[PDB]
DNA sequence: CGTACTA
DNA sequence: TATACG
């Protein structure tokens, strides 16, 4: 078994759908598709999206309508699916999908964006904390984990185009980058950096300035594995030619069974 | 005393502010201003709006941020300010302001818009019902009432430009007009219709089609009084030259 | 069409 | 620059 996972902040599932999302979905082989920021409730979605031939679909919308929300399409059915950490305020924004595939638990997370206010930045860092405890608790019991999605933070100065300009901007705060440091220090690997040391490798670009054309950008989307499972990751790349969102999709291949 | 009350769906207080709301407010000099669809929380408003020289301000925002909300500016201070009917689902949308001025209670209400879904249309009609019980309970027990704001419904075919086309559109449903009938039947007067019998008199126009230029429009904003208090209403007109919103302001003068 | 929220 | 509800 050589399995394939794609992660992508679509910035509106209905939006990408109108830009031919389904056609690209067939174009690819993905054994599991993780989507962040779908901005919809299942009922609001066209039937052709709700049900894709060969896939079982799961949707976790935010309580607040048309905001946040994550989704998962899968070819192999999961054992179970958890939708929160067990903390009321964190579970209701539709940012969490934890899917048991026996071999590994798959974390599909849309991490909070801090840019908006200092009030919301607090939420982000406490989300991070809630996240670590959760992933650790499961890794502690011996389970392998794959963590994907939009972390809303570039880690190192190489992970974005304008590091010096943005050191005061949320998404590159010292307190934010310090957490990813801590996160990796807890026994988790940035799967992308295992195979690629080059700068200029980004996953998000600003719409406001037509940034993507320059390739001025940020790496905000990551695949992480616990180091114990590190041996089984064959590929970790950035599908940076796929359009339709301010993010591009990212891919992981695992060698299994 | 001759007392002047203006009611207006501003369609975003911040928005009209940027179109010079305060300058009109200054020039018109009303004794009480009632505003609907403020679309803001007090914290989000510029300080120059939050407080105005000579006026005491009250804000009732919806729980849901940047949606609905009503506001009141007043030169006379009230004995009380109730913000709901006592029904959880109706009180959490910032649609209700009831202000005691001794002589009369002032109702500043932003009635729900039904156009969006049948699910929300249910809410509207149940809002109406909650509203009647409330206004009746107060008047039955000897208080005079002034009810102003956006009712989101034209009453009669004269109250809008395209009645036949819109008989299926929410805002002119029979279920809705039947309620205003019931409402008036309960001893309340459409103060505007006391002084003006003419058609073409409207308060809302659609943005989508540049309708206001034609004067294709609907009368959705009303001043109502209980008939016992009817004698004290001197004027009830439509300030239809004041721009900045899809609604225009309406005015009442009392004694 | 236009106001607002959030990214 | 790019979902909601009037
Ligand atoms: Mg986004
Ligand atoms: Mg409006």
């Amino acid at each position: 078994a050589v399995l394939k996972i794609i992660s992508w902040n679509v910035n509106g599932l209905r939006a990408v759908h109108r830009k031919g999302f389904l056609k690209w979905f067939m174009e690819e082989k993905p054994d599991i598709l993780c989507l962040q920021e779908i901005k919809a409730a299942p009922e609001q979605l066209p039937r052709k999206l709700r049900h894709v031939e060969g896939y079982r679909s799961f949707f976790t919308p935010a309580e607040r309508k048309g905001y946040s929300g994550v989704a998962m399409y899968t070819k192999v059915p999961p054992s179970s699916l958890r939708e929160g950490f067990g903390v009321e305020r964190f579970d209701t924004e539709g940012r969490i999908q934890i899917a048991d595939f026996d071999d590994f638990l798959l974390y599909n997370i849309y991490f909070p964006n801090g840019k908006m206010s200092e009030e919301r930045l607090k939420y982000k860092l406490e989300f991070y904390d809630a996240f670590l405890e959760d992933v650790n608790r499961e890794r502690d019991s011996g389970r392998n984990v794959i963590i994907c999605g939009d972390f809303n933070t570039a880690h190192r100065e190489i992970d974005l185009a304008r590091p010096k300009e943005n050191s005061n901007v949320s998404g590159f705060l010292p307190v934010e980058r310090a957490w990813i440091d801590k996160f990796i220090e807890n026994g988790y690997v940035d799967t992308f950096r295992m195979f690629n040391s080059d700068p200029g490798q980004y996953t998000w670009w600003s719409y406001r300035t037509r940034a993507r054309e320059r390739n001025v950008g940020w790496r905000l989307d990551y695949f992480f594995v616990n180091e114990e499972f590190k041996g089984k990751v064959k590929r970790s790349w950035i599908l940076s030619d796929v359009m339709g969102s301010d993010h591009c999709p990212i891919g992981l291949e695992i060698e299994l069974l």
